């Protein structure tokens, strides 16, 4: 039957291609309602008047001035609309710790949740776990995607390991030597997925962050999940059973695939994607990552094997040495190296997180110890 | 545990059968085994390893040279099966051969673990009627494949069914160079079936059979690696694919196990060194087998019992230093040309076996005008 959908984040870049999916869909989805943050009101009102929902949200009291008929405004505004609005699933395409709340309504509603947001496990952990139910999330990501998938290949007890497919960034197969000159703009570093995205994948953090999430999502133990470099992005991951078996999901890259199955599961989505064309030559390269020189996945392994909010440390100090390296202030290989710096030095915060503020506590202090070792200070 | 009779116990599949149930004792019992006379070292070797005193040896010479067989002759095999006992039979014989003891196994409500696709291909909706849904579990990689990809979806999600095929020692090879293809080259009926591509043809048809798709729903590409044994692409754009290093007693293992996998069956695919998996299509105009596959099996009826038998004469003659490899294909294509009477239903055994004896007799005859 026809589903419906509030759409968490609609002005983002996951948000806007769900739309899209919907808007092709009107048999199968139901937008029922809208929300964003403020800084593309202008998008959020064409929204509004194209799909005709008048129950939108802006989190930004400030921006939400402009505009005078929005039912919910203010910072718990999503949150809010996700309370007070029926709906069978909530996408939560929020960026930033601020997903988290959202969230939490979304699973406390009872819907099914289209999770984007990333820290809402990264950063939320146990506080998502202790309230969503089994089934309830699914993930948004390609990678988590393709699991859910190949994880219909066999019992939970037949799995012997998880296997996300990484691109390798710009900096694949490069030695350390070549690393140490490494500036932004080789990096990457645009009108949509950009910024901070670019900078996560080409130091592999973005795969360190995925690792949490799949253990988060899935249940097993961070030393039965893997990496490997697969520079076509063809294959999103895969899963090995205990016979030897291995299940991998595959097509040539569109989100529009992942999020189709997110927002429909468990029923495929007709049409939402081109599949592989097997009509013409081509081919699935492999090679592993080189650890030594991209450590970010097995700091993230730490991270999460520490488990409580040192996750959410992690990501906190990861987004502090990143603008530092991005302003210039420290050196590409300098990334991970203070990633693992405040790390080190955040026993405390093994604890499991009691609230949303023991989350945001958790990551001001990353970020202050992240800063100290960026100035020397 | 579950009481497994093996039907071709000493050939490639069936002593890699037995090693599985030998490491999986506590799921596993052999409690019969069939041969066909030509290795009796094994047979011994494999009667005082199981213990298994059941058995089958169709030649009766060689089972008279064994002694204390209890099924012995040319229907040995499928009075084995009749009269045993079993959860399980492993139908690893070789041929069309294998279609009575395919019947049989199927007739006992035992699950058939089926090699060998000719009795399937051969028996067509003969073979089919006498199946409960789910009865046959297939041993064949790709097939094995697919079932485990088809867990990716419902079947009203599925658009395609996508086969793997090595390509065989000659791909890339024009139509000339094939010319000069000796027996060696191509080197039992596997390894020929694989380079002239007859196998992929059979598999085609197998397809077909067990999963009940559509001949132009189903596709084959050439992946030279194999350790892709086949995909499925669903309605949404997403194919599910497995992949394995080449190694039967997966398969074997998840066919004797059904639904449920074996641990340590066999070497997973190792991502901690490099590789490569490449994909390429099939040069259907040198290799046309697997559209001849399609062509039969559109018919449908006795017609793919025509295809296979034809190849099972012309595979012979080639072997034998008769007919040049190109002229495999070109019989079997002679020979279902001339093969109308053959789109009716089987309603007997007797039916395919009738279409088999015509299509033989049909191959001689175009051996002799070459
Ligand atoms: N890796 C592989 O080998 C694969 C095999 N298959 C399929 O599995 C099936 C078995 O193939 P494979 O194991 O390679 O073949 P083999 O030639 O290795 O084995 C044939 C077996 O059948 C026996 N046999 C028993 N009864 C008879 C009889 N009445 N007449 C003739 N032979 C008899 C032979 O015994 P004996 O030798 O003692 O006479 C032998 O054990 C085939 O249909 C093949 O297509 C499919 C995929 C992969
Ligand atoms: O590095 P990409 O696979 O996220
Ligand atoms: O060579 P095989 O894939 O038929
Ligand atoms: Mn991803
Ligand atoms: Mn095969």
């Amino acid at each position: 039957g026809r589903l419906r959908v509030v759409v968490l984040g609609s002005t983002g870049s996951i948000g806007t291609q769900a739309l899209q999916v919907i808007a092709d869909n009107p048999d199968r989805f139901e937008v029922v309602g809208l929300a964003a943050g403020g800084a593309h009101l202008d998008t959020l009102l064409r929204q509004r008047a194209q799909t005709g929902v008048t129950n939108i949200a802006v989190a930004d009291e400030h921006a939400a001035q402009r505009v005078g008929d929005i039912p919910y405004h203010g910072s718990d505004a999503a949150t809010r609309l996700v309370e007070q609005t029926e709906a069978d699933v909530v996408l939560n395409a929020l960026v930033g710790a601020l997903g988290l709340r959202p969230t939490l309504a979304a699973l406390k509603t009872g819907a099914r949740l289209a999770l984007a947001n990333k820290e809402s496990l990264v950063a939320g952990g146990s506080l998502v776990l202790r309230a969503a139910r089994p089934g309830q999330i699914v993930p948004v990501d390609s990678e988590h995607s393709a699991l859910a998938q190949c994880l219909r290949g066999g019992t939970p007890d037949e799995v012997a390991k998880l296997v996300l497919t990484a691109s390798g960034g710009p900096f694949r197969g490069w030695s350390a030597a070549d690393l140490e000159h490494v500036t932004p703009e080789q990096a990457g570093a645009t009108w949509s997925m950009g910024p901070m995205n670019t900078l996560n994948s080409a130091s592999l953090v973005n795969k360190g962050l995925e690792v949490i999430e799949t253990h988060l999502l899935f249940g097993i133990p961070y030393d039965r999940i893997d990496v490997v470099v697969h520079p076509q992005s063809i294959i999103h991951s895969m899963v090995t059973f205990i016979d030897g078996s291995t299940i991998a999901q595959a097509s040539p890259p569109d989100m529009k695939l992942p999020i189709s199955l997110a927002l429909g599961w468990p029923r495929r989505v007709s049409g939402a994607a081109a599949a592989c064309d097997f009509h013409t030559a081509s081919s699935w390269e492999f090679e592993p990552l080189d650890t030594d020189v991209f450590p970010a996945v097995e700091l993230a392994r730490q991270a999460g094997v520490a488990g409580g909010c040192m996750t959410a440390v992690y990501n906190a100090a990861n987004e502090e040495a990143a603008a530092a390296f991005l302003a210039g202030r420290i050196g590409f290989p300098a990334i991970v190296g203070i990633i693992a710096d405040v790390l080190h030095a955040a026993d405390q915060w093994a604890v499991e997180p009691a609230t949303v503020d023991d989350v945001l506590d958790a990551q001001r202090w990353a970020r202050e110890r992240a800063q100290r070792a960026v100035s020397g200070m």
